């Protein structure tokens, strides 16, 4: 790399390391367009395999901003709208309080409270109806943001019902592979096991738990290299030939909603660049309800943004930041759930001395 983002880098992460004692990281920063790679500590302390760039790891929820992405490709597809009622899609879920809940909403954390977790104890697809079926709404519709897996995961299972294919080939084939994110996956094959880090919680190695809607939620693993081209992807979405996916990439980062300095994106979240650092970074901290003021229509994708998400699982913790007026962005990747301020403090501090 160029010695100044070589510098930043490591006076930045090597501290951070050391602070949260996290065992392994890759990061990547995408500086006026191109990639740099950054590694350290180990994948998997037990067998001492170091992280590299081919290094997997689970995104959490970051996995959230492919759901999006997947969810607007759909759209521009004219396969779903967001102003559809969830019940267009899943006509069983005829419980009363569903009247008037929308795709939009599911996506967007907004239907009225739907849970951060679907249950551990809905494992068949009946238990899933049932566990839909029987939610009270605490508010009505398009009123509070209140940060759930079981809205945009649900946002997820949906969206790709007309297409007739899973999940996962939806993913696969409509976003992964035009992509070229070919070490990307819902499912990590045999064959890529030999990368798939631990993560690590109270000292203990760990890999994600099978779930409901884990896949749509904080299912997808991924490697550094293939997680900097989701950012230049993103950064630059007009550069992609397909059609429906370059729209999707603009659609997930539209402002649907604002909570203070924040707006809620598909899967993306989002704040007016410049940002004050104390307003993401105290912002990221991990139930908070919020009101919603409505963005009466979407602002399409600010180039002038700060774009942002936070992804967890029991072993791991990511952060993706990008800014695309000035094509700089940031990946990082750990196997271990430190603080998030911590994450976006880390790449405030990167991208403010490249910008
Ligand atoms: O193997 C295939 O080509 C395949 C997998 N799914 C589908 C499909 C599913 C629903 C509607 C259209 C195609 N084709
Ligand atoms: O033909 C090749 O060189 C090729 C295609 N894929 C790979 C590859 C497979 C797994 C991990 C990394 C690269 N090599």
């Amino acid at each position: 790399a160029p010695q100044q983002i070589n510098d930043i880098v490591h006076r930045t992460i090597t501290p951070l390391i050391e602070q949260q004692k996290i065992p392994g990281m890759a990061v990547a920063v995408i500086y006026q367009g191109k990639p740099y790679y950054f590694t350290w500590g180990y994948a998997d302390i037990a067998k001492k395999q170091p992280v590299t760039q081919q290094t997997l790891f689970e995104l959490g929820s970051v996995s959230k901003t492919f759901t999006g992405v997947l969810g607007g490709d759909a759209i521009a597809r004219g396969e779903i709208k967001l102003s559809d009622p969830t019940t267009k899609y899943w006509p069983e879920l005829t419980a009363k309080q569903w009247n008037g809940i929308t795709l939009l909403h599911l996506a967007t954390y907004t239907a009225g409270g739907l849970p951060l977790q679907v249950p551990d104890e809905v494992k068949s697809s009946s238990d899933l109806l049932r566990f839909y079926q029987n939610w009270q709404p605490a508010w009505a519709p398009g009123t509070q943001r209140l940060y759930a897996n079981s809205s945009i995961g649900l946002f997820g299972a949906l969206a790709v019902k007309p297409s007739g294919l899973s999940f996962e080939q939806a993913m696969q084939t409509r976003v992964f592979q035009p992509l070229k994110l070919n070490h990307t996956w819902i499912n990590v094959p045999p064959a890529e096991e030999k990368n798939y880090a631990w993560g690590y919680r109270e000292g203990k190695a760990v890999h994600v738990s099978p779930g409901a809607l884990d896949a749509e939620a904080y299912g997808v693993k991924s490697t550094i290299e293939d997680m900097a081209r989701w950012v230049q992807s993103n950064l630059k979405p007009l550069d992609i030939n397909e059609k429906t996916l370059q729209q999707g990439i603009q659609l997930a980062q539209s402002r649907y909603w604002q909570t203070g300095d924040m707006y809620q994106g598909l899967g993306w979240e989002m704040l007016d660049w410049p940002v004050n650092p104390d307003s993401i970074i105290n912002g990221s901290d991990n139930l908070a309800a919020r009101p919603v003021k409505a963005i009466t229509p979407p602002t399409p994708a600010v180039r002038a943004s700060w774009v942002h998400k936070t992804g967890a699982t029991g072993g791991f913790g990511s952060y993706v930041a990008f800014i695309p007026e000035k094509e700089l962005g940031i990946v990082m990747l750990a196997n271990k759930n430190y603080p998030n301020p911590a994450r976006v403090d880390a790449a405030w501090q990167i991208l403010n001395a490249l910008q």
